[PDB]
């Protein structure tokens, strides 16, 4: 039975961020524990889908712990120890009882706390949740942590030179589709949606990606789900049925079909909204002394006057960042303010890399060049709600553009011509 002041549950992105801003604030030794599931200290949770896959030069442990992923400083595990902050690693927690404010483990362990941070970020939807036939298959794979991304790496290997389909057209299947076609693979993606990331792009941004990506060799399929999967005699999968009728065949299939924030241990504990466990600006959930960051937090988004659940990396070190300020600030009488977050989404495909900040909310107009077959590609996208911009995008942009673009969401400018936003759409964001 060990007992802590403040214990954060959850090892990723949030709960390395969350020590980090500890340090800066103070915390003493034995003050601090933090509980992870996984055999290794928090890291940045990105390098998985991008530079852990590349087939020279790949992210590997201890290279990409915290903070380096924003640029910052390396957390080892020498850090925490010398800090005395204690990593209590491979140890699930299985119940939460938020009254007595006890935390077990798998094994029976307990472990108290005065101040909780709920850092327990998303799982993966699996298709068992579709129940699609021979789901259980070997060498379906999904990937979330490192353990997942060490078994894709070792199919990899052992697959060379062979037939990848990827579930899914959001940001998992964007990135993989990538991975595995730079991994010489032969690479069909398959989604129901009439074009891919629907959560973010636009028609128009979609066939940009979608025309780059069937030029470097990934075949596309969408309209369509995946019904079974054929298996050999070992359990391996050997091919992927679709509901459209047709059947590719596959040595390895990886889905990327949503996740779903870990609250399963606080049902009927704290209220819960948009998926996710509600939270003031401060990041405080409905229990005194337990808050929530990351992607597990449904939170007010002043800029939007609305309240958000965000599943990305940006803001799980921001929110995670002002919940430990907020905490702070309660213990002296010192005030904080409230959680002020600019949504910020990026990804990187092949020589690709986008950013979009923002709401991508009314119509769009698209400026630059938009060929995917140009020499170098730049160009991007505005999102404009009455008469101002509220979202905008760019591929291809050098830091003082993405800066520019990013103060355009921020100070939302009206627009006055849209001829000539789209001729000339960074001159646009750099007068801002
Ligand atoms: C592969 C991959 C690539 C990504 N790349 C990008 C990107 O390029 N850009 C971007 O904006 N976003 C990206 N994201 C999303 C981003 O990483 C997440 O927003 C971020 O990790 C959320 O941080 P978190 O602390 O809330 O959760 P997570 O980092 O998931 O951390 C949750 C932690 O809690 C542990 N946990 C859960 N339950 C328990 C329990 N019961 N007991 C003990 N431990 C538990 C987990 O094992 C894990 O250590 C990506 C996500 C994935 C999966
Ligand atoms: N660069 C990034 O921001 C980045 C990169 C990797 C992962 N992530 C995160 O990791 C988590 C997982 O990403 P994800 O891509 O699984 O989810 P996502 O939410 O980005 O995309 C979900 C996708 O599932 C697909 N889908 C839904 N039903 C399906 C079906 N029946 N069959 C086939 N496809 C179906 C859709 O095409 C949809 O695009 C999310 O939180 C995401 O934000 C983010």
């Amino acid at each position: 039975e060990k007992h802590f002041k403040y214990v954060i549950l959850g090892g990723g992105v949030a709960a390395g961020y969350a020590a980090r801003e500890f340090a800066k604030q103070g915390v003493k030794p034995g003050e601090l524990a933090i509980i992870s599931k996984e055999a290794v200290a928090p890291y940045e949770r990105p390098a998985l889908s991008k530079g852990y896959l590349f087939p020279q030069n790949a992210a590997r442990l201890p290279g990409f712990h915290v903070c380096v992923g924003s640029g910052g400083e390396r957390l080892l595990p020498e850090w925490y120890s010398e800090k005395g902050i204690e990593l209590i690693l491979s140890t699930e927690i299985v119940k939460a009882d938020l009254a007595s404010k006890t935390l077990t483990s798998a094994v029976g362990a307990t472990f108290t706390y005065e101040i909780l941070i709920i850092a327990t970020g998303s799982s993966v939807i699996k298709l068992s949740d579709f129940g699609t036939q021979g789901a259980d298959s070997n060498n379906i794979l999904y990937l979330r942590e490192v353990d997942d991304a060490d078994k894709l790496v070792a199919a990899i290997q052992a697959k060379k030179g062979g037939k990848a389909v990827i579930v899914g057209g959001g940001y998992i299947g964007l990135e993989l589709s990538a991975a595995l076609k730079i991994n010489d693979f032969d690479v069909t993606m398959v989604f129901p949606e009439p074009w891919c990331m629907p959560r973010l792009f636009t028609a128009d941004i979609a066939a940009f990606y979608e025309s780059y990506y069937t030029n470097k060799g990934v075949k596309i399929v969408k309209g369509t789900v995946a019904v079974g999967f054929d298996a050999d005699a070992n359990g391996d999968v050997t091919a992927v049925n679709l509901k459209n009728g047709s059947v590719l065949e596959a040595d390895i299939v990886v889905v990327g079909v949503g996740g779903r924030p870990l609250t399963t241990l606080f049902k009927g504990q704290v209220a819960e909204e948009k998926g996710g466990i509600k939270t003031d600006a401060f990041f405080e959930t409905s229990v005194p002394g337990v808050y929530a960051v990351g992607d597990v937090a449904t939170f007010p988004m002043k800029m939007y006057n609305e309240l958000r659940r965000v599943e990305h990396v940006d803001h799980a070190r921001k929110s995670a960042e002002q919940a430990v300020k907020a905490i702070k600030g309660k213990e002296s009488g010192e005030s904080v303010v409230e959680y002020d977050y600019l949504p910020y989404f990026y990804s990187r495909s092949f020589d690709l890399g986008w950013q979009f900040y923002g709401d991508n909310v009314g119509d769009t107009i698209l400026f630059g060049d938009s060929d995917p077959t140009s020499a170098k590609p730049k160009f991007g996208s505005y999102w404009i709600k009455d008469g101002k911009v509220l979202g905008a995008f760019l591929e291809g942009g050098s830091p003082d553009e993405n800066k520019a673009i990013a103060k355009v969401a921020k100070t939302q400018p009206p627009v006055a011509n849209i001829e000539e936003l789209k001729k000339e759409g960074l001159q646009f964001a750099s007068k801002i």
